[PDB]
């Protein structure tokens, strides 16, 4: 379970139902709290944008794997010890967790900076939890909210009102993926 890179051709193409997606958000939270108790340091909880009902695809793995490398190089850059790291596939698709012995805020700012500066940064959902279980946000620091993959507006406004077509979100993912993996 320690190992972290998810081989893309072994993707499950598991079609997740709506109530299976709604159930897994509760297992996530519970799993997140077990890591915080086993290692009381901030935790990065990392999933990939996976718009459809099939969220464990070859595309989503290649994207998850690029994030793994970048999370580790960020840890090394900031001089932050990873105490535990694991990956899995859940109802939200590829998922990773890293217990990092760092200040929670620095960690959240670093991962914000990563989502912006990295060529694939907008396919990553890099959450950061404090040991108390508080999920840190851009709003805690009066930062602009995460913007939508497809236009200028905030992600939440475009996801609430299904503004953008699912094929467009997917085609963008392939497109960003192909501009990097050149
Ligand atoms: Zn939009």
């Amino acid at each position: 379970g320690s190992h972290m890179h998810l081989l893309p051709e072994l993707a499950s193409h598991h079609a997740v139902s709506i109530p299976e997606l709604l159930v897994s958000r509760d297992e996530r939270q519970a799993r997140q709290h077990v890591w915080l108790k086993r290692h009381p340091v901030p935790l990065v909880s990392f999933t990939v944008v996976a718009p459809g009902p099939i969220k464990d695809s070859e595309v989503t793995r290649r994207i998850f794997n690029h994030g793994v490398t970048a999370l580790r190089a960020l840890a090394a850059k900031q001089g932050w010890q990873i105490q535990e790291q694991a990956a899995l596939v859940s109802a939200s698709g590829p998922e990773g967790m890293l217990s990092i012995a760092a200040p929670a805020r620095d960690l959240k700012l670093a991962t914000i900076e990563l989502e912006h500066s990295h060529p694939l940064g907008r396919l990553w959902d890099i959450d950061v939890l404090t040991p108390e279980g508080e999920i840190l946000s851009r709003r805690d620091y009066s930062l602009p909210p995460r913007r939508c993959l497809l236009c200028e507006q905030s992600a939440a406004v475009c996801a609430r009102g299904k503004t953008h077509q699912l094929t467009d979100l997917l085609n963008r993912m392939e497109a960003l993926l192909n501009d990097v993996d050149a």
